């Protein structure tokens, strides 16, 4: 509790865990193949950010970056947690619709770069280009919404949850570049504690609330 | 020579080269795509395995990490090996008995979420913390074992060393835990030299030993 | 500007970007599901190069290396694009001759221990150990060529561009080897500027090069 942002932390790691242990018991007793695939990607997202969130809050997935002359606490945990749950997220979407295995590598490779972008920017030294790795990893992403919506016989249910889930899905990640940008990877204007509610917020909805609504869903079987 | 323990390492590196050579010689001829399946995995693992104990023979996968006031040697290059290899043996497991997609991915995933915490664990610098991280290794291991025996027509050969390679696979996992706690990166009862023993012997048995019995077996051919 | 190199990694920079792009209008739409997959792998290897040739020029993706009695400049960033783009080049040539999954697991893993030991004697602190390293690293090379020749019906458009892009491969990434034993991270007889410029025109051509070729192919097409 020396970090005031270890609330938030703490919060985000209860959250995952709990989100973890619901969707791991509302998948026992699932027969049908293709809801399986849907449960194991939807409850690996969450456990990972479980993880993830757990690391941050014990100070192990903390890092200190000069710039600006000044020694910049950066949580590089996230990016480890995003490199493998960004991808699962857009899988979800992906096997809903049925998408060609290229368009699978396009949004999955789109999104590697977009958080390995990400991550170099969190972690660069000089100021100035901090903002070309987020302008870099701002364009991955734009790529990867208009995949979403101009990239892909279809159930109707299939159809409606998949509409639902693209919304919610451009919403909240289309956030994540303004928070950084105006939280302490960016320009410092909002403090770390509140760039760290603000993430919390938008990973739990993002992964929890996101699984609550696929996870309820017809669309999930064969 | 100057760590006693090079020896085990020297021998590590040695029988997973020589595992490897076996291995790839004896795949050498095969035109069964399912058997080529097989030797693929299961002679790349030893490989890399042969590249990691190398690296801690030569010194490049060794890392001081500080806690107990003491600087600890932590053979860093163990979860790198595991962290490709232990999911290529599940693999393995898991094409034997024709397992669905959602489970390979649960076990993937559950197998990432094992090593990555097992690693973070091993480089935790507040001590009481390390053990926080085995416990959730611990609890992915437990699942992983859960899924080999109440997770998964299947011809009686496949059947036959499926259950031989699950029973090799439980009580050959179910020791690093064990070797790991009392080892130099848990409470420190048995000295590194020995840890180093332990794991060249559960790591030869576990790939190169596996290997041999699974590619004897008229269960990797179609 | 401070460093001689930095002409031929602002030139790799551009080239890799303008090729991603070129590559990226070429395959607006396509609607061939086989002819997505190339085009999605093709223009993922210069997106991903793009990336990290900016990381060199930039300055984020050197490191100093000690060795010699000697600070070495190893840019790093080489191995990180290296160790996903190979990969999905080798991808491009077994999709194109129908590959069987364990020959594609063989080719995949190969790679990864070419790029990773290739990474571990880029980094080794002890001199003669670097030259363990690179053998081994080449070893795997010469697997992977072997496979290409003598591991793999087939359209006639698809055997001729395979043979082409075969020979375009074996003659491209012999060099690297090359390249590295006389280079910087080698025997040092090259200085580092030309050495960067001799990897800047093997990469564009092993991508961009390579990936006019392909999509410019009847063979991509079902
Ligand atoms: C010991 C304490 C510290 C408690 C923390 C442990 C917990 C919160 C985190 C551990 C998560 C991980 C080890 C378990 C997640 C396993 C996923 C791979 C579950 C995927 O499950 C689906 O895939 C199989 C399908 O058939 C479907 O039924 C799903 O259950
Ligand atoms: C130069 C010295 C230092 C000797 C050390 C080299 C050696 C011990 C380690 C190198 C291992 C690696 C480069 C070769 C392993 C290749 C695997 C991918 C083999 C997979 O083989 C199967 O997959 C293809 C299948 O059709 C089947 O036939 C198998 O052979
Ligand atoms: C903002 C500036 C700094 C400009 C630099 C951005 C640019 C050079 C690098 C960004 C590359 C990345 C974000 C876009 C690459 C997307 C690949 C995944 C494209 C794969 O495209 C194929 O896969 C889908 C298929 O259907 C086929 O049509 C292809 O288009
Ligand atoms: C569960 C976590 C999710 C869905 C995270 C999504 C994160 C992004 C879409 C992040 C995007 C970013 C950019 C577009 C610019 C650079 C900074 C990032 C990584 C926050
Ligand atoms: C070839 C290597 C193999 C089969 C290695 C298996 C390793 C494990 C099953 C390790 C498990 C561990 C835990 C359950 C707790 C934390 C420490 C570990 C990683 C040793
Ligand atoms: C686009 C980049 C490509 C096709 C790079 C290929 C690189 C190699 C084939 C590198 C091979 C090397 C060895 C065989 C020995 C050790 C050093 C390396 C990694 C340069």
């Amino acid at each position: 509790t020396g970090r005031p942002e270890w609330i938030w932390l703490a919060l985000g790691t209860a959250l995952m865990g709990l989100g973890t242990l619901y969707f791991l018991v509302k998948g026992m007793g699932v027969s049908d193949p293709d809801a399986k695939k849907f449960y194991a990607i939807t409850t690996l997202v969450p456990a990972i950010a479980f993880t993830m969130y757990l690391s941050m809050l014990l100070g192990y997935g903390l890092t200190m970056v000069p710039f600006g002359g000044e020694q910049n606490p950066i949580y590089w945990a996230r990016y480890a947690d995003w490199l493998f749950t960004t991808p699962l997220l857009l899988l979800d979407l992906a096997l809903l619709v049925d998408a060609d295995q290229g368009t699978i590598l396009a949004l999955v490779g789109a999104d590697g770069i977009m958080i390995g972008t990400g991550l170099v920017g969190a972690l660069t030294k000089v100021y100035s280009y901090r903002f070309v790795w987020w302008a870099i990893s701002t364009a991955a992403m734009l790529y990867i919404l208009y995949v979403l919506f101009f990239g892909f016989s279809m159930r109707p249910e299939v159809a409606s949850t998949f509409k639902v889930l693209r919304n919610v899905t451009v919403v909240l990640w289309s956030a994540y570049p303004v928070v950084w940008l105006i939280g302490s990877e960016g320009a410092g204007i909002v403090p770390l504690n509140i760039e760290t509610l603000l993430f919390m917020v938008l990973d739990v909805s993002a992964k929890v609330g996101f699984g609550l609504i696929l996870l309820r869903s017809r669309a999930i079987f064969g």
